[PDB]
């Protein structure tokens, strides 16, 4: 799959080697892997590497928190595939009071204490900004087991749902926390079109690269948890083409979203509405889009 | 607007100039044009030229019937844009018994006697093949004023509907008539999938090139008759991008349908199922697709 031309230059956090070793090492000590094959596949995914490509301008003392959070969410994302919608919802819901710090974890259950200790450590570092990531994470968790996944969706409907299932808002709040980038309610409200556009590009670039993995999962994992819900399948069905053809067409649409990001950014600035915080923010989203694509193209999670 | 590469090479009927003069001449004689500007615009469109690009292997003594049929359907297609759905339906329904020859025309009304005399002349030339074009024409006519046009559609539902509104079946029956190409019911059943794929290409290439004309009509003509119903707007709305962006993506999808055509024809031949008639037929479909594109990208109908 030859990607169409992009003007976006991906950037990777400078501490990726040291932080990846630290965070992978942490999960290798604490998380319950089924076998050595799984431990190896985990390290091969490079979950801290993707986090560093998402947030290349994170503060040096904050990037590890983001890596830990996205890593545990990737691990859970995979566990949910073997669960019903009801079981997966129960699993996620138990973690929500624990994430808030309202309920102590069972220390015999790694996901519980990993989640508790992580969020405790984020609030210890920056309470106000850590708290702002909680509701975005919960909205994402609740979308993951939403019954609407078992109903036919068109492309527009899917993209609207997928903004939650892809964790767009949690990634935004996490980016801001990791950069120490504070924005006012007025500033946040101003960039909602840019956010929605960026969400489509993240979602579809992921759908493109993750399709083979997800198709296999739909044939082998749980009938609800493993259900094939992706733009690749939707466009293939609507246009009556193969999945490979649908990827090529969707990648061209991703580049139209890149152009639209640039146009909206130029418009924010030409309307006199671009603040220094917002300029940092929308450039940050550009790194999410290009970082996600670069990792998705290289990671063994999708190629194997 | 840069077309992506295509391996389909268009062909034009050898007698295109003389038949164009004969057929344009007949309509300039009989049809109720409102003024000289409209007569000029009519010749400028090149309706016999597109018919000769659609059916470049038509028999020399049948190509004119096809030019006359498509010419009158183009003229009616434009009249409907100034009508409500109800008025358009009443207008088309009047012509259906006349087309069958069951009801005599009012000779003071050009569309009625043009339609009556044309179908009488085609039945005199080849009764059985001319009869096979009637119901596909009527299916197309009914789609043109269907209320479904004014209700939300996704890309898949649009293409399903637009196979009727674009006249895919009448064009296939007309192609067979013009070539004297007789296929059995079992032969036609073998290429159903190839026909469905070819309809999407014809529809979307037309949509891409005729969008500016249709956008203008939508703002100036009847709010129902001239309603903007096209893949360019559907995709733009589903993906939240501009019409120009949608056209670029759709054009890539058209090349996927060309690859699919080639794959399906290859399989038909590989399974020992491509008869000489079917080989002529599928090659005929390819000329429709490339001919449509060449005319759409050059006709003054779409550029002015
Ligand atoms: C498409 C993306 C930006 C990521 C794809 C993988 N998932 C897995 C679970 C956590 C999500 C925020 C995300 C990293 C989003
Ligand atoms: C896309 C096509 C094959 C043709 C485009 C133009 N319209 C005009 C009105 C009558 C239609 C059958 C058609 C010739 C279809
Ligand atoms: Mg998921
Ligand atoms: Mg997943
Ligand atoms: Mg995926
Ligand atoms: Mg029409
Ligand atoms: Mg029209
Ligand atoms: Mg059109």
């Amino acid at each position: 799959l030859e990607p169409p031309p992009s003007t976006f230059q991906p950037l990777c956090h400078p501490l990726v080697e040291e932080v990846s070793k630290e965070v992978d090492g942490y999960f290798l000590q604490h998380w319950n892997f089924p076998n050595e094959k799984a431990r190896k596949k985990f390290v091969a995914a490079g979950f801290s590497r993707v986090t560093c490509l998402y947030f290349p301008k994170a503060l040096d003392d904050r990037i590890h928190f983001a890596c830990r959070l996205l890593t545990v969410l990737f691990l859970i994302d995979d566990l949910l595939e073997y669960m019903s919608f009801e079981e997966g919802s129960a699993y996620n819901e138990k973690l929500i009071p624990i994430s808030r710090g309202d309920v102590l974890p069972d220390r015999s259950i790694p996901v519980e204490y990993i989640i508790y200790d992580l969020w405790e450590s984020m609030r210890a570092h920056d309470r106000e900004m850590a708290d702002e990531i909680l509701e975005p994470v919960f909205l994402f968790m609740r979308a993951q087991t939403d019954r609407t996944r078992a109903r036919p969706m068109g492309l527009g409907g899917y993209l609207e749902y997928r903004e939650r299932d892809v964790g767009k808002e949690l990634l935004a709040a996490l980016m801001r926390f990791s950069m120490g980038l504070k924005l006012s309610p007025s500033e946040l409200q101003r960039v909602r079109e840019i956010d929605a556009n960026c969400s489509k590009h993240l979602s579809v670039v992921n759908d493109i690269y993750s399709y083979e993995k997800e198709l296999y999962t739909s044939k082998t994992a749980h009938s609800e948890g493993g259900i094939l819900c992706t733009s690749v399948q939707i466009l293939a069905q609507e246009a009556d083409v193969t999945a490979e053809a649908a990827k090529r067409v969707l990648f061209v649409m991703c580049r139209e979203w890149e152009l639209r990001h640039q146009l909206l950014v130029a418009r924010l600035s030409a309307e006199g509405l671009e603040t220094p915080g917002l300029a940092a923010y929308v450039e940050g989203l550009e790194y999410q889009m290009s970082g996600n694509e670069l990792w998705s193209q290289t990671t063994l999670r999708y190629s194997v």
